[PDB]
C-alpha cells in the first residue's frame, strides 16, 4: 500500500511524522517505540520500505528477519552507516540510505554556547547562585569577544560556528588541510595546526573521528597551547585523550572544556544512571568540575535537526519505495 | 593632595586602579571596599572628587553628606544613573559622570548566552547530567537561528545585541523609542512594542530605567506576546513585573526567563546568603526554576568591562577635579 515502518520513533519526532503524514495521506506510516530486532522485524511485515535510528546494531541475522519479512529499503534517520552489518545488506539487495546534514546549526551553536560559559565562568557562577551565594567575586567573566577562537576542521558546522564567532565579534583563525577557497580568500586559515594552538584563546574540535586525529588533543598538543586555553569539543569523543585533558584542567593550563562527546562515552551515554553505581569514576569527575561542561551526545538535539531527520529519512523511504533517485542513499 | 576617594572597591578593580595611578603619580587615590552612605561620607573628606559604583541608592541624605566634606564631584563606575537623587545633586551643583560604555559586549554578550542557554534548555540539561540521568530526550532543544530576536533599545548594549543575534543567523527586530539611522536603513526596526511583542519569539531588554519604563513588562504585554516567548532582562529589574513573568511563566506562555537584575536586589545581590534565611522567598524561587536563569547583576563583571569601569571614572573625576571637560558627564 506503499506501508512505511518505522522503528524507534520518539515522542519529540511525533510532530515531524504527523507533518509527513500529512503531506503524504496516500501513504501507509507505522512506528514502533521499539529498535529494530531480528524479533521486531516481523512488526514491519508489509511494509514496502523501514525507516530506522539506533545505535543497537544492524546485524545480519536482523537484516535477515527483514529480507524475510519482504524489506529490502532502510532509510536511516542518522548519519552513520556504522552499525550496518554491511556485507550481509549487499547479500540481500538492501538499499539503504541516511541522513547526512540535518541542522549543523544545531551543533555549531551548542559549541558556541558552551564556549562562551565557560569563558564566563557561568558553571561556577550557576552553582553560586543555586547555594545562595550571590556574591560576583571572584567568578569574573571572560568576554568572547576579547578571544582569538580558533577553529580546527571548516566543514560544514566549522563554518557556522565561525560565523556565530565571528557575530561576538572574536578574532577567528582556522585550521583544515583542504582550504575552502571562499574562506582562504577571507583569510581565516593559519598554517599549521601548531599556529592555531599558539595563538588560539579557545579551541573548538569540528574534525571527524579519523585515526590520524585520534588524540589530537593530548599532553603534547596542550603544552603548545595558551595559558587559560579553553577546549570545545562537540564533534567526537576519540578527538580528545580526556586524561590530557584533567591533567591540562589540574596544571590550570586549561581553563575550562566543554564536552559533547566523550571517548568512553558508548555504554554510558543514554542511560539513566540515576540511584545507580555510575560506571565510569573519570566521567563522573568532569561532570562535577566547575570548569567542565558536559552534555551526553546532545548537540544535535534540536526541533529543527529532528524535523529533517524525520522528514528527510521519510523522503528518502518514500523515493526508494517509488523507484525514484534516493536524496542520500548510502553507498554499500 | 589632588585628590581621589573611591568607594566599594573591589579586589579584582585593584589592578586596574594601580594602572590609572602609575599613569597619574601626581594624583592622591585612597579608597573603601565599603558602600557610600550619610555614615561612609565622612571618609571623602580631604579628597576633591569621588569615584563610586553601588545598587544601593544615592540618596539626598548622601548627596547632603558628600557635600557636608566638600564633595560635589562624583564619577560612576558604570552606566546607570537610575538611583541618584539627581533633584538633591542639582539643588547641590554636584557635577556627575558615569562610564557610558565600559563594555556594551559584557552584558550583550551574556543577553544572548543566557537567551540560548534558554532556548536550549540548558539548565534542564544541567540538572539531569549532575543526577546522572544521560538521556538527551526528551530535553529538545530550540537552534538561536530559527527564532525571531526582539531588541528593545537600540542603544549601545542592544546593538551589539543584534550584531550577536545576527552572527548566529536569527531574523532580529526591533524597536527603540529613538532611530538609528544606519540600523534605520536596514529595517530592522518595527513601528511599536506591540508589533515586536507580536512577532518575537525572543525578547531582550536593553533600556534604562526611567518612569515610564517602568513594568513595561507586565500581564498585558505579555497576553500580547508569542506562545513559548522568552524574555531577557539583563538591564534593570523594575522594567518587568515579576509576579506578571511568574504568571507567563506557569501558564506555559513564557517559554523561560533571563534575569540578571531585579526588582529587590539591592541588599540582596551581591551577598552570600550561604546557611542563611533567604530574604526573598519569590527570588529563591525564580533561582530553582528549570526555565529560569538568574545571575545577581553579573552581566557587567567581565576583566574588560571591570578595567574600562574603573579607567574611565577616574580620568572622568580627574577632569572633573581639574575643572576640564569630563568626557562623559551626566546631566544632573
Ligand atoms: N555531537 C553531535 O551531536 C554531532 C552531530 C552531528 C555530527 N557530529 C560530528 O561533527 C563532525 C563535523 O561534521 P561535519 O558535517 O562538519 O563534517 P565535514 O566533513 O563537513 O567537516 C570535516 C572537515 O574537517 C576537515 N579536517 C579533517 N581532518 C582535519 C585535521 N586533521 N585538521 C584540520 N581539519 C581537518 C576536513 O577537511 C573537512 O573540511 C562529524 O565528524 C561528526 O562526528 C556531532
Ligand atoms: N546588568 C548590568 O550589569 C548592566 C550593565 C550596563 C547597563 N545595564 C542597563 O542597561 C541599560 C541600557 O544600557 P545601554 O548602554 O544600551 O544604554 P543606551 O543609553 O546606549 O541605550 C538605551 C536605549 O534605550 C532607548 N530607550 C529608552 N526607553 C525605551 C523604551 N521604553 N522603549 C524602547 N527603547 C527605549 C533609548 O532611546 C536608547 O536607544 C542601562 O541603562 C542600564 O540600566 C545593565
Amino acid at each position: 500500500m506503499t506501508k512505511i515502518f518505522a522503528y524507534a520513533i520518539r515522542e519529540d519526532e511525533k510532530p515531524f511524522l504527523k507533518e509527513w503524514e500529512d503531506a503524504h495521506k496516500d501513504v501507509e506510516v507505522e512506528y514502533t517505540d521499539k529498535l529494530l530486532t531480528p524479533e521486531t522485524v516481523a512488526l514491519a511485515k508489509g511494509a514496502d520500505g523501514v525507516v530506522v535510528y539506533q545505535q543497537l546494531d544492524y546485524i545480519a541475522e536482523t537484516l535477515q528477519a527483514l529480507a524475510d519479512n519482504g524489506i529490502t529499503k532502510m532509510s536511516l534517520r542518522n548519519v552513520g552507516v556504522d552499525n550496518i552489518d554491511m556485507a550481509k545488506a549487499k547479500e540481500l539487495g538492501f538499499q539503504i540510505t541516511n541522513v547526512p546534514v540535518y541542522s549543523p546549526n544545531a551543533i555549531a551553536e551548542h559549541a558556541a554556547i558552551q564556549a562562551a560559559r565557560i569563558l564566563r565562568q557561568d558553571k561556577a557562577m550557576d552553582e553560586k547562585v543555586a547555594r545562595h551565594d550571590l556574591r560576583w567575586a571572584p567568578t569574573i567573566g571572560r568576554e568572547v569577544r576579547d578571544q582569538v577562537v580558533g577553529v580546527v576542521g571548516t566543514g560544514h558546522i566549522g563554518q557556522v560556528f565561525m560565523q556565530i564567532m565571528e557575530g561576538f565579534g572574536a578574532k577567528v583563525i582556522t585550521y583544515d588541510i583542504f582550504r575552502n577557497p571562499e574562506l582562504e580568500k577571507k583569510g581565516y586559515y593559519v598554517d599549521s595546526l601548531d599556529d592555531l594552538y599558539k595563538q588560539a584563546d579557545v579551541i573548538s574540535l569540528h574534525v571527524p573521528d579519523v585515526p590520524a586525529n585520534v588524540h589530537m588533543i593530548n599532553d603534547e598538543s596542550i603544552a603548545k597551547m595558551k595559558q587559560d586555553v579553553v577546549i570545545v569539543n562537540v564533534s567526537r569523543g576519540p578527538l580528545v585523550d580526556t586524561d590530557a585533558v584533567i591533567r591540562g584542567l589540574d596544571s590550570g593550563k586549561i581553563f575550562g572544556y566543554a564536552m559533547d562527546v566523550y571517548e568512553g562515552e558508548v555504554g554510558i551515554f543514554n542511560e539513566d544512571w540515576e540511584g545507580k553505581e555510575f560506571p565510569d569514576a573519570r566521567l563522573a569527575d568532569l561532570i562535577a568540575r566547575p570548569n567542565v561542561l558536559v552534555t551526553p551526545h546532545t548537540a544535535f538535539y534540536t526541533t529543527h535537526a529532528v524535523r529533517n531527520m524525520v522528514v528527510k529519512a521519510f523522503d528518502n523511504n518514500l523515493e526508494l519505495v517509488e523507484g525514484k533517485e534516493a536524496e542520500t542513499p548510502v553507498k554499500v
